[PDB]
């Protein structure tokens, strides 16, 4: 399919978005409603994800988290706003999106000319720090710069699932915005938190990994 939505553990689902360069995002089906982690590539891909969500649950999509300011994590925002979902980010992500959206769209279109010239759509729920959703069962945090300056991790304590965002993945991927020397320092700050992790969902390539995906990418970026 163009996109799939598949259970990984309990209420935690993985989105494989095969549009453009495959990106993986996540969905949490909560008691009051649905949290989407990563807005997907475009308003069209977001609409496709919503269609999948509505075959699983009748509960509203409450919020969508932009885990960085890039097109693969925020491109769907217009759609999510349009259906009354909150668009959630850190202040840093929001600020970088305001200043740099035009540039990331342009950059995206250099490699993907077919990608739409999307107007800026900012988060309307902005956090100054780390934050949680779903009664503490979705936990967003910053552990330093890596693939971009602002990228956050999302952790699901009950299921011991870590969303890797653009940060953790199988291949090196794109380093144009990366802080290559800080990247492993950020991964070591993450590892030092000693979070119980059974599963890491890579934001690109094949999603399903164990905690060793952290070590995998760390070794790669240290050779870059
Ligand atoms: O290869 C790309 O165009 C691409 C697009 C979005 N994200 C990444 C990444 O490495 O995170 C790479
Ligand atoms: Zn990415």
């Amino acid at each position: 399919a163009g996109m799939s939505l598949t259970q990984v553990s309990g209420p935690v689902y993985v989105v494989e978005d095969n549009y453009y360069v495959q990106e993986n995002s996540m969905v949490y089906f909560g008691a009051k409603g649905v949290t989407v982690v990563g807005a997907t590539w475009t308003p069209d891909t977001a609409r496709e994800l919503h269609k999948l969500i509505k075959r699983v649950s009748r509960k509203p999509v409450l919020e969508v988290i932009n885990t960085n300011y890039h097109t693969d994590r925020a491109g769907g925002n217009a759609y999510w706003k349009s259906i009354g979902a909150k668009v959630v980010s850190t202040r840093q992500t929001r600020d970088l999106m305001k200043s740099d959206w035009a540039e990331i769209v342009a950059f995206t279109r250099k490699g993907l000319p077919e990608y739409p010239d999307l107007p800026l759509v900012l988060p309307n729920v902005v956090h100054d720090g780390d934050f949680t959703l779903q009664e503490g069962k979705v936990r967003a945090f910053y552990a330093g710069p890596a693939h971009t300056p602002d990228g956050i991790f999302v952790y699901f304590p009950d299921e011991q699932v870590l969303y890797g965002n653009c940060i953790l993945k199988e291949k090196l991927g794109n380093l144009s915005f990366a802080d290559v020397k800080a990247y492993p320092q950020t991964l070591e700050r993450l590892k030092a938190m000693k979070l119980p992790i059974k599963t890491v969902i890579g934001g690109h390539d094949s999603p399903l990994h164990g905690p060793e995906l952290i070590d995998h990418y760390e070794a790669l970026i240290k050779a870059a």
